[PDB]
């Protein structure tokens, strides 16, 4: 077959959704697992599959024995594998505050993990690999997040209220710059025993005094996150509520969280992280801020601003490891076509996909694998199909 449908994991994590899938795409649940992630793509701990002949098979074993013609000439030569994993995020639950290094110190972060040898996976298996994390997160439910730190002026009207809590932000208050700003952050990270128990409950006491946001996200983050230093994290960080259909790019060294609903993402390989709250588990904050860039990013910078051409509204990307394109049906077929591997998803309505005399049709929430060399495919139907690819 030239089209593959897909064959999709689910991750059960502990934060996932109970409904979210089956309330969206009708997918069952009938033990009420948490249904966190939807994987489509090649990750060895859980390969997407495809079907032969009759047998299924993992789609990177198919893409390891034929890498030319599954991927293309250009990402089999630049990268020697998918270089993505796009998923549908179902949190139900707020996740932790996340950094990810660029290239260059993802490769050295890598080697010193290696070299002071760090087994594979234990408390600093902060990189797992030597590889970066570019993202793209599109909402497909409303979107509560965090991503990137606030204009200065406006993290000083917010720490206003709290100036009590801690002496580090009263040190900021003199001087609101970015010196003072990644001081005020690793404070936050590091403070411990009656340091801490000060500085949540000058927080908590705000919480009656001060309404709208971002006061009410941190009240949502405390149900989970009652006794985490991220609590202060709305204050330094832009929150962002996404409507269905926006997008936003995760730039390196660049704090940021999912904390509610439903999206699509997707992300270069790498299972490495610097995180930065809303966690129990490590921390290494001098790591965690030479690899931070304590900017800000204004609220009008932050969603990706798409381009439509015809019925291709293409979300540009900073990176060369992914691209990502929503396309509109409609009865009259419209061909979907790239130079790489693909990966098709049904958003909403109904698609029919067509190469020669093959038929896939895809309802909400399936999804298609097109190798390089099946390229281009016509798609009609109703709604939106999703692509993920690469346009090296």
């Amino acid at each position: 077959a030239s089209m593959q449908k897909l064959i999709n994991s689910v991750q059960n994590y502990a934060w996932g959704s109970k409904t979210a899938l089956t309330e969206l795409y009708g997918i069952a649940n009938p033990q009420q697992q948490p249904m966190a992630e939807l994987w489509m793509g090649a990750h060895p701990k859980s390969s997407s599959r495809i079907t032969t002949n009759g047998e299924t098979v993992s789609l990177r074993d198919a893409i390891e024995k034929n890498k030319t013609a599954m991927l293309g000439e250009a990402v089999a030569n630049r990268f020697g594998e998918l270089p993505f994993l796009f998923k549908v995020l179902c949190a139900a639950q707020p996740l932790s505050i996340q950094v990810h290094p660029n290239k260059r110190n993802s490769e050295i972060g890598f080697a010193k993990e290696n070299a002071a040898g760090i087994p594979m996976d234990a408390a600093e298996r902060n990189y797992k690999d030597p590889n970066h994390k570019p993202a793209l997160v599109f909402a497909l439910t409303p979107f509560l997040a965090m991503n990137a730190f606030r204009e200065f002026s406006d993290i000083v009207s917010l720490l206003q209220p709290v100036a009590g809590a801690h002496s580090a932000i009263a040190h900021f208050l003199q001087v609101p710059n970015a010196e003072r700003l990644s001081q005020l952050f690793a404070s936050l990270l590091n403070m411990q025993g009656e340091e801490k128990s000060r500085a949540l409950a000058v927080l908590k006491a705000a919480l009656n005094s001060q309404q709208g946001e971002p006061w009410q996200t941190i009240r949502v983050i405390s149900e989970y996150y009652p006794d985490d230093s991220g609590l202060f994290s709305p204050l330094l960080l832009n929150v962002v509520k996404l409507n269905p259909g926006e997008a936003m790019f995760l730039f390196a060294e660049t704090p940021h969280a999912y904390l509610q609903g439903v999206a699509l993402e997707v992300m270069a390989n790498s299972d490495n992280v610097l995180r930065a709250g809303l966690t129990p588990k490590y921390i290494d904050i001098p790591e965690l801020v030479a690899n931070v860039k304590f900017e800000p990013k204004p609220a009008g910078e932050l969603l990706t601003a798409p381009v439509k051409s015809g019925a291709e509204l293409d979300f540009p990307i900073p990176v060369d490891d992914f691209a990502f394109s929503l396309h509109d049906l409609a009865l009259q077929e419209t061909s979907i076509g790239q130079h790489s591997a693909a990966i098709l998803f049904c958003v909403e309505g109904e698609a029919v996909l067509r190469k020669d005399e093959q038929r896939l049709v895809l309802k909400p929430g399936e999804s298609a694998f097109i190798g390089a060399d099946e390229s281009p495919v016509n798609a009609s139907g109703t709604g939106r199909l999703a692509r993920v690819y690469n346009k090296l």
